[PDB]
Order: structure tokens, then sequence, then C-alpha cells
């Protein structure tokens, strides 16, 4: 047992492992995105921005997961981090439905995190999760229907045009 | 003999030569493309901009191919600079496309000429090209690709709303 | 067919999508090595710090090469980001030859793909992958080694004060 | 016809396209005297500068032309720029020379524009012409004279001593 | 074995010490022309200036290639760095004509160089020498030609007004 | 005889030529030594810095008794550098202890030369070689003794942990 260790439970270490890596595969995930707009035949760059700062962003969100697994004497267990399930995300507006469903996928685990550490009578680690985690979801989330919503309503994805103007005007 | 010449082929003197005719011809097409988004009927600013600047561009290049030509000790034997194919350039997407195809047959004589200082185990020509001009060729190709694309996907050359949207948004 | 696309090699593209995944590997290992030194058991914040730049230095890398796949009109394809081999990296020392051992086999895997852009007469692919990737890694050969040494002559990894004042006389 | 066009003969037009390419011819020209200046067995680097100078500065010239082409409704036709007359310009008495009579064959070419004009009762053209090229001919050309007698009077092209005095003296 | 040592052969090791110690004799060479010029009975300071300057660069070429034997794995072996050919130097222009033999035959070991490194698949090394030497050699060679030109047009040798006047018009 | 030569007996010319060497000699040691501790394998910085810095005051030692030579009106002559007598200089205690024998020889050199000049009734050489020399070498010899001093003490050669501290807390 660490010296620091004190009030961890044992399954709330390995939840913690497991949200290291689903923010890891988010950062790969985003990744993918990003590179696929940055295709000569696609050519978005501003969705090419927006996602590799998401990419490096959920990356940032791993190391404190990391961070905090020692903080409490866990111990870090890496796993591989999965491909994502497209090579072709095809559209702006299907990467933002993309992102908009991974991040409530993300959510949830955290609020299942949360609720582990509550039934575990851990207040340091439900905080931690409150603190850095759940708005930061809740924003993303609303960020990401907004722009999925401008991108309908503008008339994406049949309208190249507007996932142009949108690359400039919301994006850039 | 020059009193500076030192592994430097005929064959790549005059390949030199050659390729500092291309890069003239180059800012020559360039220049018109230019001048025709000028004109009254045609008034796109910034497509007239982007391609007087590959007009300086090129003729960049070939100044620098001269200085080589001088470096090494071979002399500079200039040709007619050839007329563009077109007088009308039609449209931007037209435009852009028609630079396209010019990059990609500048990077095929470069690559030429690499080869031919491959086969004449000159290594400084052979860095002097990928140093100067292979990345560049390279991202000039993207560059004409990524705007193809984007004139395309927003509807151009039908759409006249497009290529002025397109001329302000990316090009201004 | 990319419209971009001119003297690219499908070996050349899948061989780059290897390396992407080699890079990306690299960084997950660095990441791995720097959150052991954060361990309250382990706690040497400089061995940290430096693996940690290691880790971002090698996600750059991997996002420079998804780049010049998109530039020369490749199609990247991701694969899983494998776990590392170890979970424990025993000591300062132990995780500096890990590290250049790793260093060795991503140099062996970049003089692979410069002899299969040579073989295909690819000067850009070569060029890009002198100017970018071989001499970055004999420089981080070079300081690897120089650490391994300077560790060992300290008398590392038996003392634990050589690991402490190597901490933070060199990578502090 | 173009809906700017007004006042603007045919005959006008067509003599603007003439001297737009003896512009360009000019710009070559320079060029061609700029690099035989910079060839190891001549080495005036001052002489270079001068003509390269001169050669953007003609360029420029035939730029503006484009620009009056458009602005009055004309349209723009563009002609094989020829090759120079010499390769090797001899020295740099012969090349000051060579540029006086090249800049008075370009004065006596935009004096029939302007008889042209006065003749077609066009004054903005007979003004364009006045402001923007024959006051610039006539101090070329006094330059250049200067410029000849200097080099005879100092004892050029026999004295290798005054091409180079002339060199840093007046043209650096 | 060097623990950093990785695709370089023993040839080019052992061409790397050629190198260092012809560099080391370049450097001595210039060393010698350059206080030739300090005597009393020659007083060209500029023309001492310049050599003295060459002398510290051509330390400098050799010191880089004594990192770059380091960075590789391999040993450093110096020899004896031989005394000029010449204590007297004769005059500016026969230092100059005597520095072009030098540079040049210098350039030709580093092309030899660059050979065995081709010939040995080590493009580290390649690149190593384009990138450091190749282009510094057609420089310096270019540079030489260009002063010994000067100096034959001007009439040195046998003009000390000349040779006094490019000290200062060119060398200061 | 030199118009400037005065009171400056050949005896005296002579001394300053193998003294010229000498100083070019100990630049050389200096070279080799700083070098070695940049090996691989020995990766002490400070120490290659140290004594990097020492080879080029030795170097300059040189350059001044050159300058000297053609102030007095003697002629330089120069003869080879000879390699140092070690390839590998063991430790960092071991070479200070060499560069300390090397000082002291120097000095000793020196002395002769100043009893030399005193025998020849040249008060402005003995003061040369006092102004300039003599004082540098009471210098380097002091610290270079206590150097040897502070490395014997804390126990080197044979602790590593000794060396690699007195890089950093004196070298550095
Ligand atoms: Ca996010
Ligand atoms: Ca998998
Ligand atoms: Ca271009
Ligand atoms: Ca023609
Ligand atoms: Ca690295
Ligand atoms: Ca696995
Ligand atoms: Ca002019
Ligand atoms: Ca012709
Ligand atoms: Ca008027
Ligand atoms: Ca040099
Ligand atoms: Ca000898
Ligand atoms: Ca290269
Ligand atoms: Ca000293
Ligand atoms: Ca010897
Ligand atoms: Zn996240
Ligand atoms: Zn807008
Ligand atoms: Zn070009
Ligand atoms: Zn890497
Ligand atoms: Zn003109
Ligand atoms: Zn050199
Ligand atoms: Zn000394």
């Amino acid at each position: 047992t660490s010296q620091v260790r004190q009030n961890y439970h044992q399954d709330s270490e390995a939840a913690i492992n497991r949200q290291i890596n689903l923010d890891l595969y988010a950062s790969y995930v985003y990744l993918s995105m990003s590179y696929y707009f940055d295709r000569d035949d696609v050519a978005l760059k501003n969705f090419a921005k927006y996602f590799l700062h998401q990419s490096h962003e959920e990356r940032e969100h791993a190391e404190k997961l990391m961070k905090l697994q020692n903080q409490r004497g866990g111990r870090i267990f890496l796993q591989d981090i999965q491909k994502p399930d497209c090579d072709d995300w095809e559209s702006g507006l299907n990467a933002m439905e993309c992102a908009l469903h991974l991040e409530k996928n993300v959510n949830q685990s955290l609020l299942e995190l949360h609720k582990l550490a509550t039934d575990k009578n851990d207040p340091h680690l439900c905080d931690f999760i409150e603190t850095h985690y759940l708005n930061e979801q809740v924003k993303a989330i609303k960020e990401l229907g907004d722009h999925v919503t401008n991108l309908r309503k503008m008339g994406a994805p049949e309208s190249g045009l507007a996932e142009y103007l949108f690359d400039k005007h919301t994006l850039g």
C-alpha cells in the first residue's frame, strides 16, 4: 500500500485507469478528425484546427487523471489506445455529430465514476470530478450541439457552401 | 572551363537553363491570370492579387536558378518566354485548376532534374533542388488542390456568389 | 487518386502510416515513463518532466507525418497505439536505457523509410526524412547515451543519491 | 464592348498591348545583363545590382500598362517575350551602351504611342503616357548617357580598373 | 561499439577523421596567408583580416566534424597538422589563387566523402555533408573566383595600386 | 633586413617561431581533450567546454606571437603542429594533470625565451613576454593545480560521482 493512500478504494483506482484510457481514446478520435479536414479533398482548415485543439485538450484531461492517480497513491495501468471507428469522417456536420456522441459517452463514464466515488464515500474524488470534468463536459456538449444546429440550419452536409462559411465565420 | 567549375556536368548545366525558362514561363502564366481577374467583367481583386504574388514568386525561382548556374560555373542561356496557352482564363475555379496543372508540370521537371543530378553524382545540385524547390512545389500543389476543392464544393464556376465569397474569405 | 498526388508510391504511403503509429507509440512510452517518476515512491520530478517533454515531442513528430501524408495526397490510416511493454520502469537509469533503445528503434524505422524512398526515387520524401527526422534522432540518441553514461558513472541504479543528484543537476 | 470603354480606339488598345510586350522585353534584357555581371569571370556586383533593379522596374512598367488596358476596357493580349540579342554583354561599358540604345528604343515606341493617342483625341491616354512614361525615359536616358561618358573617360572597356572603380564609386 | 552507434560504417568514421585533418590544415594555410599580409613589406591589412576570418571558419568546420564523429559514436583520431606548402605567398592575387585551389581540394574531399556515405547508405551523413559543407564550398569557391577575376582585371599582381585598391574597396 | 628591424637578434626571431609552434601545439592538445569529454561514454560537457576555451586561448597566444614577429621585422616560419601524445585522456583528473604538465612546459619555454631576450639586451621582447605571457602562465598553472587538488580530494578518478559534481559545481 502506498504511504500516501487514504480512503481510496481499489474500485475507484481501477475506474480512474479506465477513464485515463477513455480520455486518450477521445484525444485520438479528435486527432483523426483533425487530419481528415486537412485532406486536399476536404480542405476545411478551421475544422482541422478546432479538432486538433480538442485532441490536445483530451490528452490534457488524461494527464490530469494520471496525476490524480499518483496523488491518491493508486497505480497507473495503461491500455492500448484503440483506433477510432472511422477513417473517413464524411463532412463537417458528421464529424460534429460524432464529436457530440463522443463527449456524451465521456460524460456518461464520468457520471458513473462520480456515482462510484459517492458509493465509496470518497469526497475528494467526487470534488475532483465535479471541479475538473463535469462542467467541462456540459460546456463541450452544449458547444457541439450549437455547432450541429447551425450546420444543419445552414444546409449541411449537402451544401458545401454552408460548411465553407461555417468554417470561416464560426470556427475561424 | 570556368575557374569555379567542379563536378558540374554539361547535361546538368543545360537542364538548369531549361528550368530557368520554365520558371519564367510560370511567372508569365500567373501574370496573365492575375490581370484576367483585374478585368471589369471579372473583377475578383483577391484572385488578381493571389496570382500576381505567384508570378513574382516564380520570377524569384528563376533568378535563384540563374544565381545557381553562375555559382557552379555554368553559363546562362536564355530562351524566349512563350506566351501562355490562354488569354481568357474563364473563372476562378478554372484558373486555379490551370495553376494546379502548371505547378505539377513544374514539379515533374524539377523531379527530372533531381534524377539527372543523382545520375551525375552531383550532391550539391541534388541538395539545392531538395532545399529550395521540391518542398515549395509540394506546398504549392497542396494549396492549389485545397483551393480547387473549396471552389468546387461551394458551387463554382456556376455560382458567381461562390467565387465572390471565396475571393473575400480565403484569398482576402 | 488525389489531385495532388505526384511521384508518391503506395509503398511509401503505407510506410508513412506505419511511422505515424511508431511515433505515437513512442509518445505513449514516454508518457508512461513520465508518470512513473511522478509516483510518491519514485518522486524524481525532473525525470518526470524530461519524459513528459519527450512524449509531447513524439506526438509532434506524428502530427508532422500526418501533415506530410496529406501534403503528398496519401491517406492516413490509424492503428491502435499499443500500450508500452512496462508498467514499472525500475529506476532513472533503466528508463534512460529503455529510451535509448526506443530512439534507436525509431531511427532504424526511419532509415528503412529513407531506403524505401530512395528505392522509389522520391527525393521529396528523402529530404523530408533527412531534414525533420534523421538528425533529430542522432541528437536524441547522443543525449540519451550521455545520460546513461553519467548515471552509470555516478553509481545508479543502486545509488538513490546518484539518481537524486542527476535529477537536480542535469535534468533540472 | 466593355461597359467601361469610352473614347478608347482599337488602335490605341493594340498599341498598348505592343508596349506591354516591349516593356517585358526590356525587363528581360536587363535580367540577362544583370546575371552576366554575376559571372565569376566578370564579377561586378554593383553592375549586377543596377541591372537587376532596372529589370524589376521595367516589369513594373509593364504591369502598370496592363492595369491601364483594363482600366480603359481594352483586352490584354500577351505575346512571347523574345530572348535578348546577346548572351554575353562584353563589358560594363558595352552593357551600358546597350541599355542606352534600349531605353531610346522604348522612348521612341512611347512617343509613337503618344502621337497615336493624340491623333485619336484620347487625352487620358496622352496624360497617362506623359505622367508615367515620358519623363521616366528622359531621366533613364540621361542617367545612362552619364554612365557611358564616365566609363569612357575613365578608360573602359580596356581598363578593368576603370570598370572596377566605377562599380564601387558610382554604382555602389 | 559505442552505445549510440547506428548505421555508421568504419570507412565513414575513418573518412571523417581525414576530413577533420583537412579542415585543420586549411585553417593553418589561411593563418599563414593572413600573417603574410601583416608583414611590414606587404602591409595589406584587409587581406590579412579576410584570411584570418577564413582561418577561424575552417577551424569551426573541423570542430563541427569532431562533434559529428562523437554524435555518431565514432572515435576521433587526430593527426599532425602539416605546415602549408608556402612561407611567402607572393601577392594578394597569388594568395587568392592558392585559396581557390585549396577550397576546390577541400570540396573534392567532401564530394568523395558524400560518395562514400551514399555507397554505405548513410543518409544522415549524406545530409550532414550537404547541409553544412557542400553549399559552403560552392559559395567559397565562387567568392574566391570573383576575387581572382577582379584582381586580374585591375592589373594585379604587377600593379601594387590594384592590390591596394582591392584591399580597400572589396575587402575593407 | 626589414626596414622596421631594430635590436632584434636572429636567435630571438627563431625562438619566437618555436614558441608560436608550441602555443599552436597546446591549442591542439586542448582541442583533443575537449572532444574527449564530448564522447558519449565520457559525457562531461563542462570539462569539454573548459578545454575548448583553453584551446581557443592558446591559438590567440600564437596569433599574438605572430603579430609580434612581424612588428619586430622577423619572419614567421611555421612548422607542423604535432598531434597530441594521447587520443584517450582517461578521466577528468588525468586531463587536468596533463594540462598542468603542459602549462608548466609552456611556462618553461617562455622563461627560456625571456632569458634569451635578456641575454640579447632586448627589453621590448622581455616586456612583451612579462606583460602578455608570464603572469598568464602563473594564473593558468595555479588554476589547474587548484582543479587537480579538488578532484583528488573529492575522490577522482575512481569516483565518477566526484567528476560529475566537479563538472557541475566548478566548471559549470
Ligand atoms: Ca473536449
Ligand atoms: Ca484494436
Ligand atoms: Ca508558385
Ligand atoms: Ca510563340
Ligand atoms: Ca525524442
Ligand atoms: Ca495490445
Ligand atoms: Ca529603366
Ligand atoms: Ca525567338
Ligand atoms: Ca499633361
Ligand atoms: Ca573557407
Ligand atoms: Ca611535415
Ligand atoms: Ca538533403
Ligand atoms: Ca591556457
Ligand atoms: Ca608527427
Ligand atoms: Zn476528456
Ligand atoms: Zn462573410
Ligand atoms: Zn517555380
Ligand atoms: Zn519520434
Ligand atoms: Zn520601361
Ligand atoms: Zn572547411
Ligand atoms: Zn599559451
